[PDB]
């Protein structure tokens, strides 16, 4: 006979702060799944007219968003009611969502660039929006937050930041950027990057490379990708372009099929708006018109819509 009862679930007395979260070396959902970020970035900051490009990501297959923020230093501060706004479409459209501030975009070269610790504030200032929203949204403090000019400076305010989000009652997984413009051309994340780990006392960190005409060869793309693997340390690809520019042509081949073969996560730059469309998915913002780039990402090989799952909490 069955035991017939009813009763009702109150919900777990204990329970997690951390949603997403690092597993040895992976990205984790909180109910313990592997997950492998396939995105878009979008220029929300810019282009505040343009916020249905996130259902027309979500459409893609794409299971996650990098929205660009400003912190005020640079740009115009996306204030809390607008990123409460941003965060909940997402959620709306079933994409994990990875917020970042561009002010600090080539820090200690561009005289109008801002710092890992101004960042940090608009982030602590976004707290009553952001916690609870753990399972949902990545903290990626400060887009490509160094430039060329002595690029070692890069570790000392990086692990201050995160030890001053921690510090504020952060526990969402943070996201962190390289010098050299996102590009680590010197190595100093590749090397720095167990100390600036182990700073965090949550282990729920993650490295982002952003790869560009540094990464023009195979070997390039793969040495990179297998440090880091190799090291136990998680990491993304939080940006990357593939067209030839006056630097080189970047290799986007060996960056989408070694980031299948390794399960780690992309993010492609950009669905539309650059200054110059070359990287634009999307022209003019048009899911019709679909740029030779958008092309390859979207449709061709360990492309988006190929290879990218939903992420299982929703
Ligand atoms: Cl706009
Ligand atoms: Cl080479
Ligand atoms: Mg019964
Ligand atoms: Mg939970
Ligand atoms: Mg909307
Ligand atoms: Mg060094
Ligand atoms: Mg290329």
């Amino acid at each position: 006979h069955h035991h017939h009862h009813h009763a009702i679930a109150e919900n777990l007395y204990f329970q997690s702060a951390a949603g997403l979260h690092i597993s040895d070396g992976r990205l984790v959902e909180g109910n313990g799944n592997d997950f492998v970020m396939r995105g878009i970035n979008h220029a929300h900051t810019w282009y505040p007219g343009e916020t249905q490009s996130l259902a027309d990501i979500k459409a893609t297959g794409a299971n996650t968003v990098r929205v660009v923020l400003s912190d005020g230093y640079r740009w115009s501060e996306n204030s809390p009611e607008d990123v409460a706004s941003i965060i909940a479409r997402c959620k709306a459209e079933r994409l994990i969502c990875v917020l970042e501030v561009h002010d600090t975009t080539g820090y200690g070269e561009d005289a109008a660039a801002g710092t890992l610790d101004h960042a940090a504030d608009y982030w602590i200032g976004l707290k009553d929006v952001l916690d609870g929203e753990e399972d949902y949204v990545v903290i990626n403090i400060g887009n490509e937050p160094w430039g060329n000019a002595d690029p070692a400076g890069w570790t000392a305010p990086t692990t201050a930041a995160i030890q001053k989000l921690r510090a504020a009652g952060f526990a969402h997984t943070i996201m962190v950027d390289a010098p050299n413009w996102g590009q680590d051309w010197e190595g100093v994340m590749r090397a720095d990057a167990r100390s600036v780990y182990d700073a965090d006392p949550t282990g729920n960190l993650i490295f982002s490379i952003h790869m560009y005409s540094v990464y023009d060869t195979a070997a390039k793309v793969t040495d990179y990708l297998n440090a880091f693997v190799d090291a136990g340390l998680p990491l993304l690809i939080g940006e990357f372009g593939g067209p030839a520019d006056q630097y080189g042509d970047p290799d986007e081949d060996t960056m989408m099929a070694t980031a299948e073969e390794l399960g780690l996560g992309y993010l492609a730059w950009s669905w539309s708006g650059n200054t110059d469309p070359v990287l634009d998915l999307v022209l003019d913002f048009d899911p019709t018109r679909l740029s030779s780039w958008g092309e390859r990402v979207l449709h061709g090989p360990d492309g988006i819509t190929e290879t990218s799952r939903e992420a299982t909490v929703f």
